């Protein structure tokens, strides 16, 4: 089924911010695109906007997430930080393909100013596409996180 | 300062961890290398590796840690669900650089299915040897996911 | 239609060249897969190996090949350098299908101590089964490459 | 030494020519570094680019070259199509290194459409200050390269 997309970035993707949402629309797999980073070309603090898109997810308001900053690092670091977020940082096609088989995330973290736009095409197709495997170890491995996720608190 | 590694890893890394742990020893940027991830070829769960990882950190038995899994993507989500760790996803020298100029990062995460040899040599290098830049604006972004995870409880 | 591989490679991937043989078999759009590199744990050099391989496909017993070195650049340049042969080096999903949409490349350059396991899978998939785009400007370009070799005879 | 730098490019770099111009500026390791790409925002071919600088290389107008496409992959294999010049796409620090220590090449190749501003500016970097090593075995190599190329006329 396709997926609301909560898109949020800092300044390094404010150049290219409607070039990503462009792609995400394209790519079939989203009922809805909403830009959650900055709307002005100032400076500013990734974790502010991870925090937006992931609380985005944990209220219903999106289902799925893509957070850009210039590595992607960054984002991934403070969006993992969120209880019920699981988020991956993701460089090619095989990353994309085994973050959501493997990892079941719920946000895709990307750099701007370490992929190029063609690979970042389609790392977000194929992550937008790519659904969790049914073998039982992976489950598994994500229901440990989420242990470590309550007994952290 | 030279640094004490943790290094750990799940059953992906099996057959290459020897190798891994000579690279960091060869660096000349490790005081002390700490395996602790599998002594047998069994499968496992990264979370549980992970968290020995974590845990030798916040306790002050290693200074950095290396977290190994088929693509890095699971360990950086584990080890992120540990309140003050930051773990980067790393997966070329840049990636590497910026995690800890910018995100003065704790645990390196790279994929032994994604990643060449050669190509992790320069990560850990990489990561081992990078300070976090002095300018004030990485710091402030860094004390934002503090906050983050102090709110998140 | 399923295409006859000839795969070439140096001592760097002497270790891993059965598994690499059978990704090709397993992607199913191989009908034959011919092994020429070394079959022997010697030191070798990647041009003469290239030079098979490319000798292969220009004598029609092989339609394709893949040439795999430590990097893959020795390889792309040595094959490069036969007449009627283009050799694409190849890191991701992107470039290898790119060297096929647009490039039309013969051969897929790999390599084994830069690319891991699972991207070597994605690649050798991709390039196998993509096919060169049918607008024009990418085979005029490709024409152009034949007038460069032909003008340097 | 700093060397002289000939820069060619498709439209795909059309847009960040002068922000890679300035990258080699900054490396400190250019005395020079001339625009051998299109000056006006038109669509054009590839190889045609790759020739003008591959022409200064020959002439003694360059020592080194830089070619940019969307991939790098057309760059390549249209480069090596000249007698006397080996031509690396690289994507990451490790291939530029590798491209100058074993294969000693005299043009770098990279993509604006794969690769992010700030690796291509590790790649630069990297290729115009890394010299060729030593070991006679890469250099013997090399000189099988010219034999090969030598053959074809």
């Amino acid at each position: 089924m396709p997926k609301r997309v909560a898109l949020g970035c800092d300044h390094a993707a404010y150049a290219t911010h409607q070039e990503i949402m462009d792609m995400v629309n394209a790519s079939g797999a989203a009922s809805k695109v909403m830009y959650m980073g900055p709307s002005s070309d100032t400076s500013v603090d990734y974790p502010d906007y991870a925090a937006q898109v992931c609380e985005a997810i944990l209220k219903g308001e999106a289902d799925t997430g893509i957070l850009v900053c210039g590595t992607g690092i960054g984002m991934s670091i403070a969006a993992n930080k969120f209880r019920g977020i699981r988020a991956a940082l993701c460089y090619d096609h095989v990353t994309a393909q085994l973050s959501r088989q493997h990892n079941n995330a719920h946000i895709l973290c990307i750099g701007v100013r370490t992929s190029g736009m063609e690979v970042i095409r389609d790392i977000i197709e194929t992550f937008l596409t790519t659904e969790p495997l049914a073998e039982g170890r992976h489950g598994n491995r994500v229901d440990k996180i989420t242990v470590i996720e309550e007994e952290q608190m």
